[PDB]
């Protein structure tokens, strides 16, 4: 038992209710995607603008990013791009996603080059998302800085307005960071505003920003939406989400480089299971859904409700037994990462080079 | 002890600030006889007058950048600028004649940074008003008579989004320096924002020839000398202890004195200050009269006093200005003599200071008329330089 309504308010939030689901679904004419009917992105900031903007006939755009990562990306890392994705489709909205390698090299053992080196190769993993080529824009920081007459600016008035007093509270910096890692922030919020991307928005300032994030993260996403009014921008609203669990709760996880044998193999064997010690107290007492790693991975992936429901109940009763459960989850996930590794394989260095190319989107 | 860093000059001494002593404190190189000597073989002409009466006093590898002329090997000079709204005067002149000279007698090509970007970080402007400075600024830079065709001036704000290689040094040069050490060097606090904590790695990064690729195409080898008055110094021991770090040549510099204040070379003459500085819109009027009511004196108080003790040159701001900007050093030693003497009155000694700053001021303003937008672009503008 997690518990994220005390969540909600603990940071401010607004939970999302099934009244809002409503709206976006009337607003974009589909059914609405499963991580928000289960709960899986539950709270949010400033949903009601992006509509207001939408519905008004008037575009906004979405804003992620990721850490490239010289190790490997597992199944977890995907709630966001999947979501992203979907927004992207839905509303059919521009999309910027950051690599942070200057980030990664402030921080890591990496030489510059070994940084765009990682953010490059991850950039094929996030382009095998699926992702439109004609409406995203993927950019490594330290590209993209030196070819943009607004992002360096939008960094420079962010690091005017703010100290590091409050970067040390949000990020927990001390005198022994460098300056790099210190003034970093700025850097991750700049994307947070249109003017910052010439090429797609050019001088416009009032296109609203989405941010799809993890509920953990809305303190840090705080200094950005604080600074917004200071400097003459909207804030970028937010769309939060639950953790991911995690595997036991090497074989940390589930990598999308993982073989239909790894996968099995890591489920069975390593998966943590909230179903009883022995088959016969199993079914005498019945599995936890809500602590069984292996059926809490289906909320995320198995998309059939009905199917989704039917397996919750019968593993709560003790009807279906764990390994009976792993294998349900298996068999959702070979192929959820067979996919992924097939489109990531079509990925060419042209293409990444397109997405990653700042030019006028659609 | 006296106090100077990249904002404030500050000694309780007439004489002004102690160097040959700075030179320890800082930790740095006398520029000796022998050095002036090379500097004259390598370039086969007169050694200017800063080198010849220790306007210039110190420097760092000097030694180094000679070998690789003396050897057909490049090498580039990076100076800058904070622009200011109304500020620039004659003591700014110092460092831009000696680049301008030095530009001149080794022909070497030459950067020059304008920290807009500082400047809106530590001012209340906005980015189109820390710009504006920029390109004025720049006006008076170019007056000076850079070679447009060896010289690239540069806004932060402006080229920081159209290099391929700038940034990426800044970071480099980022992940070398900790808050806690810009706070020995620079005296931050916890209560400044971020930019400004970093700010020392953009004014580092000129440094580096490969943050200027459009010049030196992706060479990391391009010896850089930068010439400044030693209050510059803070930000470059900070960058010549980081070059090694990321693999590049670190940054020769050569040290010049304050061109003193007005009322005194208590401080350096400074545009924030008062009525201690001449700036380079004084009319000729302007000058001569802040000259005989302001330029502190080192002549006895009465004329029967001067004529039986003489004056004192080391403490007088008139003859001071004189070993800047009087260019024939037998002259200069006359007067000097003469005032020494006592020959020579506090009268007016000013007045052959007033003969020398009056041309000084208007050559540079007429110059500066001639500065037309077309110009200040192209200098402006990142391009391939005269060499390769
Ligand atoms: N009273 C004085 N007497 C003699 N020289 C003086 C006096 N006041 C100033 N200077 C020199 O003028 C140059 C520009 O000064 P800034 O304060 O604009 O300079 C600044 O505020 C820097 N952030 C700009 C910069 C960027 N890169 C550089 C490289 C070298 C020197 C300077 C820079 C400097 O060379 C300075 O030594």
């Amino acid at each position: 038992g997690i518990d994220y309504d005390k969540l909600i308010v603990r940071f401010g939030s607004s939970k999302i209710d099934k009244e809002l689901i409503n709206r976006i679904e009337r607003a974009t004419g589909q059914r609405p995607h499963h991580f928000l009917r289960r709960g899986i992105f539950f709270s949010h900031r400033d949903m009601n603008q992006v509509l207001d903007a939408y519905e008004n006939k008037k575009p906004f755009y979405l804003y992620t990013g990721r850490g490239p990562s010289s190790e490997a990306m597992h199944v977890g890392h995907l709630i966001p791009f999947i979501f992203t994705k979907w927004l992207q489709d839905v509303f059919n909205v521009p999309l910027v996603i950051q690599m942070t390698d200057d980030e990664k090299y402030l921080w890591k053992d990496l030489t510059l080059d070994q940084a765009y080196g990682d953010a490059v190769e991850n950039a094929k993993d996030i382009i095998a998302c699926g992702f439109d080529i004609n409406k995203t824009f993927i950019f490594s920081d330290l590209d993209y800085m030196g070819m943009s007459s607004g992002f360096y600016k939008n960094v420079v008035k962010i690091q005017k307005h703010v100290t590091f007093n409050q970067v040390k509270g949000i990020f927990g910096f001390t005198d022994s960071d460098c300056i790099g890692k210190i003034s970093f922030p700025a850097i991750q919020a700049a994307p947070s505003f249109s003017n910052s991307f010439p090429q797609i928005f050019r001088d416009r300032t009032d296109i609203q920003c989405l941010i799809p994030c993890a509920i953990d993260q809305d303190p840090y996403f705080r200094m950005t939406r604080d600074v917004a009014p200071r400097i003459g921008y909207p804030k970028p609203a937010l769309l939060h989400s639950t953790f991911f669990p995690a595997l036991q709760g090497p074989n940390s996880s589930i990598f999308l480089t993982d073989t239909a044998k790894q996968i099995k193999t890591k489920v069975n064997k390593h998966a943590f299971s909230g179903g009883r010690d022995t088959i016969e107290e199993h079914r005498q007492f019945g599995g936890n859904c809500d602590v069984d790693v292996s059926f809490m991975y289906l909320t995320f992936f198995l998309e059939d409700d009905d199917k989704l429901e039917q397996i919750r109940k019968d593993y709560t009763s003790g009807a279906m037994l764990t390994g009976e459960l792993k294998k349900a989850l298996i068999e959702v996930l070979q192929p959820l990462i067979a996919e992924h590794q097939a489109r990531r394989k079509e990925v060419t260095d042209e293409i990444v080079k397109e997405f990653m190319t700042p030019r006028k989107l659609s």
